[PDB]
């Protein structure tokens, strides 16, 4: 059941198609996951994992399709932030 934690999560809102090699295919119910204590993944130090409106690009991955890449914080909805583990 994975060898690591999940971290914080964001529930997709609408089906979005990608156009850049940076962006990936986004579907409904697609939950994305980040780091548990290394949101600095991007270089941030204050973004409030709860409000994507202030964050620009979020980089994460969707195990739903086992795909990964970047997505704007204007098509998902933050749901929960905590040290989630099996």
């Amino acid at each position: 059941g994975s060898m690591s934690a999940e971290g914080y999560q964001y529930r997709a809102l609408y089906d979005y198609k990608k156009e850049r090699e940076e962006d990936i295919d986004l579907h409904l119910g697609d939950i994305l996951t980040v780091n548990k204590g290394s949101l600095v993944a991007l270089g941030f130090s204050d973004g409030q994992e709860a409000k994507p409106e202030e964050i620009g690009w979020l980089n994460g991955y969707n195990e739903t399709t086992g795909e990964r890449g970047d997505f704007p914080g204007t098509y998902v909805e933050y749901i929960g932030r905590k040290k989630i583990s099996p």
